[PDB]
Parts: C-alpha cells; structure tokens; sequence
C-alpha cells in the first residue's frame, strides 16, 4: 500500500525549503562529499519528535566528525520549525543545529514513503542514510509512538563507511559480534575458481570459503562505534527536564 | 520505485512456504496471541546472513519472553534453508529454531518491498514487527553489507508492548532518555480545552503542554529494555569462531 | 486553474481536525443553525495572518451577535495552531476564541481551491461565508501579501441575511448607496406581465419596473451594517503594539 | 464545483468583445502599463448591478490615479449594454465610462468561472483584480442578491501597489490595523539565519522575529486610502434617486 | 500456458550470473566456435538432480570430443551451487566442472519458458540444445519426478552436427532406424522438377521421390553415436553409491 | 517465442478431426482409463516423418501395454493421412494403427505450440506425454531434421508410471542410474522435522537426508525398462528397406 | 462474414510456395505481361478437386492460347501436391501441368477470403482472374460439393481481354446474347452532352443512348468464345474413367 | 479489402425494400421452401445490366420450375426501377417479372461486399445462391465489363438441388464430367475404416476409395442440366434487338 525509494537508489533528486534556505537534494551534500541522514519526524510541538532532535542535537557533532550531516523533516512550515527550535533551546537549553525541511503539502513525504496508514496527515520516522554518491544506503521506518534510539544510526553510518573504505561487509551487532567480534567480513566468493583461490591463499580467517574475515578496523573506529552503543545503554546522570 | 506494506496497515495476508512447513501470515501468529518479527536476508551460506541468523537465534528466548514469535525470509529454498541451518549447527554450535520461508522467484519478496535496487536478485535485509494484532508496527531496511543490531529490535518490540499497554508515547533513546531519562510520554492534547484541562489537573510532570510524561513503567520493563542496550554495547567475553 | 465549490452549492461534506476536537462541515454549523464564515491563511507565525486573526478575535462578539461563526483553517498541525493562539494572547493580549482546522497535506484546502500559483505550500486568503442551511453564499479570496478587511464580511453577512430575510437584494455600498441610500432592492419582475403589473402597483420607490426599492430595514440594522463601515475607517484610540 | 483561474497565474488570455471594441486580456491593458479591475454582473437591466456600475463610475478617476482601469462583464449582448448605459446616463445622471464585455455564450465567464451555482444562466458578481504583469492578484465572488463594496476594491488595488512598490506586505484592516495601524510588514524571515540577522539590525519595530513592520508608506497614500474607507462609511448627504 | 523460445530462433541474448562468473548466452559460446546444452533442474540438494548432474559430469568428455559445452541453470544461488557441487564431489566423488546459473528471481527462467504448472518456484527439467550460430535447435521439457536420459542428449547433439555437416536428416532411432539403419536422409525434393530429377539421378538407395537416403556417415561417427545408445542399454556394473 | 501449454497443466480441451473420427482431447483417452502419447511431425510423405510412424508403428504394442495411446498429428489433411498410411503399408509393410489428427489451418498446432521458427508452415516434431488425468507430465520439441529416439518415449512413460505408483521420484538414466542403478528416489523431506524423522527411522538407503532411495520397482518393470533401451541400442537385424 | 480482396484491386502481394517454386504474386506473372487464373480446392486427394484439374489440365493450351496461366491453391503441402498429380497422371492419363500453391497454415486462403463457413478447414473453391496489370478482375465462390465449369472461365478471360482491347462492356451470355447476339456493348454516356453527341453521331446500332453496341469483335475470337460454351454443352464421346 | 457474408452461413436477415414491396429476406424465400438467386447490378437504364435482366427473365420459368426465386438489387431506387422495367417492357418486348431490391445509400451493398474498389458508388455484378434453408451455397462476383452466363447460375442450382437430393457432390461441368459423365460423386470417406468399408461395399464405380461414383440422376434431371449448357452455347436465331 505505499511506494518507497529503494535502498540503492539514487535518492530522489528534489529542491527543498528548509529553515536553513533551500537546498538541493541529495546534491547540497554529494558536492561536499557528505553522506547525510534525512529523517522525518510527525509534528513540530509534539514530544517525542523534540526528544529526538534533541539526541539527534547532542550527536551532532559526532555525525559531523564522520562527515554526516543531519536534516529533519516534517509537514510543518519552516515558521513552526524557527519557532520550535527556539522553545527548545529556550526550554532545554539545546540549540538545533541542523536545517528541518519544511513540506506543508506532503510532496515531500509522498516522494519518500513517509505517509503510513498510522496517518493520513504527519510522517511516520522514517530514517533515510544516504552516501556521498547520492545513493540511499538504509531505511529506516518508526512509527509515531516510538522515538528512535539515535546511537543505532550512527552505528549504522560509521559501519556502512567503514564497510566501504575497507571493502569488508559489518557482521551482526557489529563492534561486538558474537561470532569475530569487531571483526570483518571478506565479500564471499561468488565463483567456484575464487573460492578456491581464497582457501588457497589462507590470507583469512576463516569458517568456510563464503565466511572469511579480518580485522582491519583501526582500534579508533571499533572504540567509536562502541562508544556510541555504551552511550545508548547508559542512563543519563541528570536528565535535562531537571536541569529546565 | 518500490512498493511496500505500510505501518498501521494489517500484514498482507498470504500463506508461505517454510522449512518449517507451510503457515499462514499473519494468522498462525495471530491466532496465538502473539507478535511477530519477519525479516529477510540475502542468502542462505552468506556470511552476514550467518551472523545475523546466530544473534536471533542467541535471542530467541528474549523475544520469547515477550511473546513474539521470528519468521525468516530468503529467495533460497528449503533445502538451502535445512543444509544452511545443519552447518551453522555443526559450525558454529548453534541451532537456528525458528523457521525461514523460502521464496525462489520473489512473489513473497516483491510482496513485502525486499526487493530492492542494490540487487536484481536477493532481498535486502528488511525487517517487519507486526503485533499480535497482525498490524505493521515498524519496518526497517538494512542493505546486504550491514548486519542489523537485533537488540534494537527487542527494544523496539519491548517499547512498543509496553506503550500499549500503558498507553504512552516512548521518547527517542528510552529508557535513557537525555530529557526525561525512563519516563514515557502522555500523547499530546490535540484542542485547546484538553491542552488546558492537561497543565490544570497536575497530574503528569511537563515541559509545556503537549509534553507531558510521567513513570508508570515498572523498574523491571526499564531494566529488560536497558538490558538489550547494554549487551549490545558489551564486548563478547568469547568469539564463537574460537570455540568453533 | 483550480477547481472549487460554488455559490449556491452546499459546503463540501467533510471532516476536519480542528483545535477544538473533530468536527463535520458543514454539518457541525448548520445543526447548530449557524451560519459560519471559514477562512484561510498561510500560516501560523506569520504577521499578516496574525493581524487578521486579531481583528477576527476582536470582531468575535459582532458576528456572535449575528447569528455566525468563525473558523479558520491552514496547512499547519493544531499544535502550532494552539501554540500560535498562546503567543497572540501572551504578547498582543488578544485571546482567539475561534477554531482553526489543520489541513496538513492540503486535503482540504484542494477542495476548497485555496491552493492558487503564488504558493504550491500555503494557502490564499480564501472566506466562505456559509448560510445556516449549509449554502456557500460568498467566496473572496484575497492574497498572501495583503490582509483582508474583516468589517466588510460583517457588511456582507449582515446585508445577505438581512436580503434573505426581506427578500430583498442589496444595492451597492449598501447602507450607503448613493442611489438609493439604505434602501433596498425588490428582485426585478421576470415576466411582463409581473413586470406590468409592478408598475401598475405604485406601492415601490422605483425608477423602472426592473428598478423598484424601499426601506424596510430597521434602523437598528442599518446603523448595525454602517457602524462595521465607521468602525474600518476610523484610526484606532490606541495601537495594540504600544501596551504589547 | 466548477474551475477556476488562480491568484498568481497570468490573466487567461482570450479576445473580448466589449461595447468599446474588441480588445485582449490582458494584453490591452499590460501593454499600457495598466492594472485593471474586470468585475462580472448577472444582467442589464437588473438594479444591483446598476447601483455597482454608478458606484465604480462615481469612483473612476480614483481607480485611474492609481493607474489601474475597469472593465465590466456580463452575458449581455453589446447591445444591451449601450442601451443599458444610456438608460443610466438619462435617468440617474451618470455616464458609465469603462468598457463592459459582452460574453452571450458565457465562454469568457467558464474561463473564469463565474457561473456559479445560484444561476446556471447568469454569472456571479466575480471580480479580478489584475495587475501590469497581467497577473491575477485578488478575486472575490458576491452573489447576485448583494451589491459589492467598491471602496474596498479601491483600498486592496491601493494596498496591493503599495506593498510591491514598498516591498511590504499589508495588515489587516490597513491602514487602520488594530495592532500596527498604518504600519506595514516586512514579510517574514524563512531561514533561522535571516531571523536572527533581523531581529540583530533591530531595523524595524517588531513583536517577534516573524513580526516587523515600519511605516514606509507616504502620509498622502495613507490618507488616501483612509479616505476610501470614510467615503464608503459616511452616509451621501443627497441621493442620487432625488434628483432623477 | 506459457511463452518459451522456440526452435530456429537465436536463444534469448541475456548476460547471466554462473558460479563461474556472469557470461553473456548464446555469445560467450558462439564466440568461441561451440555449440551448448543449457539445461535446468528445480533445485540444487534434490535428489533426481544430483543425478543428472553426475550423469553429465561423467559425460563430459563425450560433450567435449564433440565441442559442445553445458552449462547448468537453477533458481539457487551461486552460494548454494557451490556447496551443492562440495558435496557432490565430496560424496559422490564426482566433480562437476561445468558452470550452473543461479537465477534465485526466475528471470531467465521466466525467458526460457522453464516456470510450468507443475511448481510455481522450481523450474522443469528444461534441455535448449543451441548450435555455435546461436540458434536454438531442439528443446525438451522433463518434468520435476522424472532424470534425463543424457545419452540422448548426446545423440541429438551428434546427430544434429553430422546432419549440418553432410546436410542430412536423421531418421528415427539413427544409427538404428529399423527402416534404413545407419542411413542418413536426403531433404526432400519440394518441387516437381526436382522431384523428377531425383528420381532420374539414380544417385540414392530411393523408396520413393520424397524418400531417399545413402550412407554418408563415418563409422567411427556412427560407432560413437551408437556407443551413446549402449552405454545408456548397459546396466552399470558398480555403483557410485557403494563406491562412496 | 511461442505460446506452449505447461507441464502440470490439463492438456487444453479440444475436439480434433483425425483419421479414425472427430475426437474431443483429452476426454477421449481419459474416459478410456488412458493416457495418450500426441506427437506431430512436419509432413505426410516426408522420410523423417515416416521413419518415426513405423517406428512408433513397431512400439505400439509396447505402448498400449503401458496403458498409452498413440495420437498423431500435421498440418495435412485426413485424406493425405490415409494416403500416406496406404504407401508405408504398401512400400514398407507396416500398417500404422494410431490416429492421426488433420490439423490444416494449424489451429492445434497453435494452441499446442508446435509451429516454431524453423518453418512457418509445419510443425515441429513435438511430443506430448498426457497421463490418464489429461495432465501433460513432459514436452519435448525435437527439430524438422532429427527424427525422435521412440524408445527413450517408451521409458519416459514408463518411469512416469511407476513413479506415479510407487510414489517415488526418478534418477537420470534409470533404470541404469550410475549412482543407484535401478533404484528409485524417495521424494525430499520439506521440513526440517520431516528431514530428521526420515534420517532417525533408518528406512532407506541415504546419501544424506535429502537423497533417499530404495528398490520398490518389479524385476519385470525394470527389464521392460532395459528392454526399450537395450532395443534403442541394438542394430536391427534386417533393415526393412530390404523385404520391401 | 469474411474479408476478400476486391475486384478492382492489385491481386495482395504475397511470396508463395507452390510445388513448382516460390513465386511472387501477382509479380511473376506480371512481369511476363501474362495474366493468370488463380483457383483453389478443398483438398488434394478429393474427387471434385481431382475432376477440376483434369478439366483445367485439358483446356491448359485454350489458357495458354490466351496468355494466362493457371496456379491452383489448397491448404494441403507441395507434397501430397506432387504425390497427387503423380495419382492423376498413373490412374487417369492427365498430366497436371500447372503449379499448385501449398497453403497449410491457411495464410494464402485468409488474404484471399478463400476460408468460408462450410468448412474451417479447407477452402472453399475460389476462382481469382487476375489481368495482366496484376488486377483482380473477376472472382467466383462455388462451394465444395459443386465442381465448376471451366469453359466459363475461359469465356470470362477472353471476355475481359476482348472488352479490354475493344474498349467495350460485354453482354450477358456473349457472343449469344439474346438482344445483340455477339454484339459488343459501348461504356454508357455519363452526361446530356456525351449523350446527345452519342445519338445524334449514328456510329452504333442503339436501343437508347445509354444502350449502344456494335460488332467489333472478329468472327474468330467470336467462335473461339462460342467454342468454349459448346465444348461444355458437349456429352464427351468416350469418358477417362473407361481407359483408366 | 472488403467484407462478404460466406458460403455456408445463413443469409443476412435484412428487411429490404423492392419494387414489389418490403420483403425479408433469407425468410420470405425460406417461409416457401424456396431457393432465391440474389444477384445485383451497378444501375437501372445500363446495357450490360439490362441484358442480364433480360437473360433472367427469359429463364424465370426454368427457375421457376426448380422451385428457385430471383431478386435484382442496385443503389436505384423503387422508382427508377419500375421505369426500368417500363422500359425494357415497351422496348425490348419482356416484361421483367421478378422483384428488384433498391438500396440507394448502399446499406444492403455493403453487407453482401457489393461495393468493390472499381467503383465507390454502384455496386458489382454479385450473384447469390441461396437455399431453402437461407443458407449461402455460392458467391459469383463478375465486374462491372462484363454479363453473366445466366445458364450457368440454372446449372449451378440444378445441380447444388441434385447434389442435396442424392447425397452426392457434383463433378466439374457436370452432365459432362469428362471422366465421369453425368455422374456423381459420394463424398469421400474421412476415416480409414470408412475408406475399406467403402472398397468393400462395392456398391460404387471407384478410381480409389476417395474417388467413387454413382448414376443416380433420373435422364430427365441430367438433360435439363445438359439443356441449360446447350441453350448457353446455342446462337439464337433471331435477335431480340430485330424485332425491337
């Protein structure tokens, strides 16, 4: 019942307003070299979307660090979005820094999948990482009541560039896989010849020809994406409604 | 460019073939009271594949405990399915135990979105979280070369259980909220009247008028939650390809 | 182009999500044998729109007087309806007492034809003014750069219910038509012989047969409709920026 | 339901025919440095809409001092309207000095979507308010029973060439607007950047950063349109029926 | 119903993924001067199949000697081929050493015609014997429940080259048609005059005009066509079952 | 490409005018309890097509023995078809006693798929192998200048049977399969369950749960077997060129 | 109904295979400046189609005579064409020297409207006269169980050809028609004048001026006309069947 | 490049009118048990058709006497028609007695193909043999050049009667078949046992199985046929024209 971009895709190329200006999509970031992540959120004033700019705030500078940048996205007006985003610094102490598009209208949402059958008027949360090709490499769809968990999405970005840089697909639960750990896993074999080409060499690890693996993640990247999981399971000392 | 079943919408009826046998979805599930997660891999005897079947089937007591049941999903075919299963069992030491369908062809794969443009001929890795309603409840779309974090999913299934039954909307990160830590939020009025009656009846700690929350959570349901954070953000103390 | 309802027509049947709660147009007023004027602006935190919204608020208790109520409607959420109303009362001191619908995908403002080229996000200025019946008796539809003159829906509400219940029409500029002054017109004969015997009759002021008037207005009505003319033309005692 | 040209779109362009000649929109006028005001009556020969025709010839020269002119519009032949002039020169004193197209088989007014439902034979009292680019700036639809207000024509065209000569955008109720008074808006910042360099040049007079205005506009174009106001609220010290 | 090439066309032009590497059909074979035996089977790790797939392995010399290549085609992938093939070998003995196309989806299958009613996933038993121009030459379709008799396989392909090469027809059962034994038989004449001509030549062993033949074919081609013919009559003495 | 009914399929429902009388397929051998063998052949009076006659001539009493009728068919008329059949009694001294359907017009050979690219005017030499059910259970499509190898029919049909009531799959090249000679193949397990209950209850012989056999065929049903394909291999002992 | 080529027309261009060749049509006899006499039947083998070809066969010279050649056409192959004539030829002493068109697939007979109710078949027996401009000039349909009378035929092309070359219309039953005998008719006036002139030149015996004729044709193309309906209105003096 | 009804269907019902009235046909033929020969002609007052009703009317007693009704038809009207008859009647001296069909418009034309490309206007010579039963036995189209041989049409229905009588098909030129005589053919056997019961009936005169015949034509019915052929070939001794 609904149609989406695909993973793999080059993301629907599209001008949007944003509270930042207009910007080009997904051209603004490919000319920079910047994967970005475009998420949407249900409604300016609502709760949990201000939950989720603010973790999405607090990260900022660790998306930026890996060369990520962050733009929301809702049905309100770029009004709404100025004015949501002084009440929460206002009232949260937490300036937004990335631009909120603004698509009153929903032809952006429609373009992307965003209106679900939760609702006929306001985005799900969908979530939409996209390289610096342009080209959409995850998605991600949450519904209205429930925030998304933000150092999942780092982890999700850091490993896709990690991935890409080292040639290595990301096992399960990457940084900390039950089977190798921090460990990478080596394309598999897709011809017979270089299956055994690969077991021949016993360049890797190994548990069959199509599972091969090696660890040539730096000790800082594998510490990073770490760092973002144990961030996620640790409870805040001091929560900032108490600090309001 | 792709069409998808949409959250808030009843998982499309269909029976599948298992290496389980044939079931019918979502009313085996249904039928029983219980949640489902379906989800889908690219290939049977591929390497992120295994690792991903190996961190479910490592949780499956987990989901379990909350009443959900696992579904797989490839384009391969039983026999693949019982050939990869006996391997990773033999291999790795663990036994898969829930079933996966198989789709040679795709008609369950297109039916669902799976298919999509990082390759003509393996699903992605999607996954579905249905209730025991047989409602869409989330979707996520990892692409072949990033395995999936399978404790978010039992953080979402969990958060999603539990602001059901509580009737609350679950801020970004929770149960470690940067804002308000483990509270869950009171669905924002949606008329002035009821904004008003909210901030005069005191009764929920609040930000403004559409942010309000309070705990009714049980310290047991925000632990289990932070529980599936914190073991994915813990190191294994030993690789199964170790003792393999 | 676009495409909207018609005088004569009865007011499109929908439900709209206002920011007092649910209601169906135009049902809601008509049961309450109300008529109703609706109006659009572009949107919420934006100047023009919120002077008129003022003037409206201010106005509120002459079109209650009459028997009429007031609804506006724009593309954004009700929560920055209800926000906005709360900046207008806190920093202008004007509370708005009526609803506002929100029609964030432009369901509604597509059925209304509101949607016009200086804007593919925003609404026009568009006013309906609906009789207790449900009937569109007048449509204006001002622009984004210019606020609308809102003694002159009083005029126009007055003067239509004022015709409907005298049968007749109302000259222009009426209560100060320079013809005729605060006269009124008898609908023009359409066949000869009522024609005929129109003038036969001698019982109106006339000029033609098609062109006959009297003066069965009350005074009250006439100073009623003059004092909404006296009112928009006089410089208001005190501007409400100076105590804002 | 019928269609509608939009306010923003270019004047349809059609050749008319009018008891001035034969002439095109908008062209005719565009090509003259000229707005104009195109206005619609049900029929000749019919009071309303010769009470609108005295008010607007009354009021001619002050729609020529603005460089705008009018032109009237009905399903009357040329005929009927040079007889119908004549008729108004001899028994009300007035000669009617504009054009009026004569549209018999209503192609012009389905262009512009002045039949509406009250009569499937005669058009609405529809009024296009259009200016040198040939765009259509304003359009409001009177029904057959009530004459219009023709001074507030004069105060839109009036506030509509001042606010793109000046740049600003106008309050309601201008230049009486209950908050600003004469004051006119400077329209609203859409970036986060403009915002705050707004509010920093503290340029203007302001409730908010979305709300500044200044009084840009000469004392005699205020008066001016304050005195189309009185003129429409002061009572004629004679009418013209006692002469005639 | 269903499509399938046909008989005398060029086989369908399609680059297709083997466990050999992506290879582009009819092309890579023609271009090196071969003929090809593309055959299917429902799914690698069932039983009838392996033996086909042995039986062609044992073969292969005999397709070789005779320049033909054979290349496999099933809806698996090719990391399912290869185990399949692993285990072959490693259980029956036998190595494969032809390439298997995995077309998990069914597009080639789709184009092939090898989708029937008997199974909505697996592909027949499909047989495309293509000659080095490209050109489809004979096509058999066994079912899922019933092996292939590859002798026959041989025979077609080596009756079909000695027929190109002396320009002949084969009969029945050749090299042992019960009519005229290792006869081959000349193409009919298809007119009169050369009917005649035949017939007066005095040039073929003759039954009739339209049905003369001669002995053409060499011994060692016709004891090797013959050998095929025994070799499928000859009970094997050990079985590769035992052996392993 | 061309249009063919499937295997699995209900041969498609026709009445048919053959030699022997106007007969409705596949009613006419399904009513009898039998299953029927339909070929085609390009042309009466042609050497290839009357090789094959004699020869299916020669098998008719092996196939009847089968249960199987013989029906053939061209695109000639019934009185060619008696005339042909009085030349081969009379030149070869054979008597053909199957049918054979006239189709002139080709309208079976449509609906059949037997008219490919190699001749626009005859059809190919097909073989339709229907079961008692009128199920077609194998297709084959042997070219204009390759007469079929009718033994390898025979064993088609027969294989067929006996799987059918044994309920058992068959090996390439049975009843002389070089894995497990005449053994006959359980059919694979489906499920995992049912895969571990046939390895736990020891019943067949295994190579691996999915390859199961055992020896459930009669020693006369595998002679017969044998016979058609030690007949295939064997040259006759007197050509019947030679009587003649 | 049925579609045919019309009288008038160019015969359908069309590529044919006739037991003589491949011919082009109307080319091959266009191109020699020969007419031709294009007939088909229902099928070789049949005892009215056998009748009519001995008749054509007889009369071959009287055609040749004339420069028109003769082709016959019938669903049936060039084989059973050749085997055909060769019966004739042995059991009744005629030699068919004329082509046959083998038409199964019933191609030639759809183009020709030759496929009529009766039989869907075989054709219908149809006769094409085509001149030597490749123009069908005349067609007769008798049906299958009513040979036809090829004197007719021939009266009718040397009708035509003598009309052509006079430049006259021919009377029914000419050279013996029973109002102006072997008279030759004059193409009617179409105008006053042409018929005014007509009369008034006395050039030709006339019954009116739309009805004038002369006798231009010679006495021996008359009695060679004469000759044909004689021959058909004679008993033969000994009959083929007694001496075969 | 036309439409025509075919042999073997049923005749057009059409209601039509004539010069004797609107009759039905197939029906008001039918309802007598009657044959009809429709046949057209281009126009009323031509020479070729006025020959042709002439030659109709001399034989309409032949007709006649074989229960056999004629029916004219052109684009003239009832009018023209019976001024036609008129004047042949007074000119020629023979009244035509048979009914003639007007269809000026042509509908009637076009649903029997009598419009062919050498003229868009008058329709061609067509001849229709209609049985008793209204079905179509023979279509004759001559063109506009050239009349028919109406004895031949007398023949084509005796014989097409005798034929339906006997069971028996007609020879060509048939009373004088030049190997049979008068003749007359059993249809073929269709089946091979009907074919040897036939060769041992011994009931007919044979050639083959598929070539026997009888005599059962009483001497009366063959020379009356013998008759038509020999009055065709007869020159009359005087000339209608003569006495004209």
């Amino acid at each position: 019942p609904g149609s989406i971009p695909l993973i793999g895709e080059r993301f629907p190329e599209m001008e949007v307003t944003t509270d930042h200006g207009v910007i080009k999509l997904p051209d603004h970031y490919v000319s920079q070299g910047k994967w970005f992540v475009l998420f949407s959120h249900p409604a300016d004033f609502t709760p949990v979307c201000t939950t989720e700019f603010v973790s999405f705030a607090r990260r900022y500078e660790d998306f930026q660090r890996l060369g990520v940048d962050l733009i929301g996205l809702s049905v309100d007006s770029v009004f709404s979005h100025i004015k949501w985003k002084e009440w929460i610094e206002r009232h949260i102490g937490v300036r937004i820094p990335f631009p909120i598009i603004a698509d009153p209208q929903g032809t952006v949402a429609r373009r992307l999948g965003l209106l679900h059958a939760e609702s006929a008027t306001h985005t799900v949360r969908g979530v939409f990482i996209v390289d610096a090709r342009g080209v959409i490499r995850t998605m991600l769809y949450y519904p209205m009541e429930l925030g998304r968990l933000v150092d999942e999405i780092l982890r999700i970005v850091k490993a896709l560039k990690l991935g890409d840089s080292l040639k290595r697909a990301v096992p399960a639960d990457w940084p900390n896989n039950e089977i190798i750990g921090e460990g990478l896993i080596v394309p598999p074999p897709t011809t017979e010849d270089q299956a055994r080409a690969r077991m021949e060499s016993g360049q890797y690890r190994s548990l069959d020809w199509w599972f091969c693996w090696d660890t040539p993640a730096s000790r800082d990247d594998v510490e990073e994406a770490r760092r973002y999981l144990r961030r996620a399971a640790e409870k805040p000392a001091k929560l900032l409604y108490e600090e309001a």
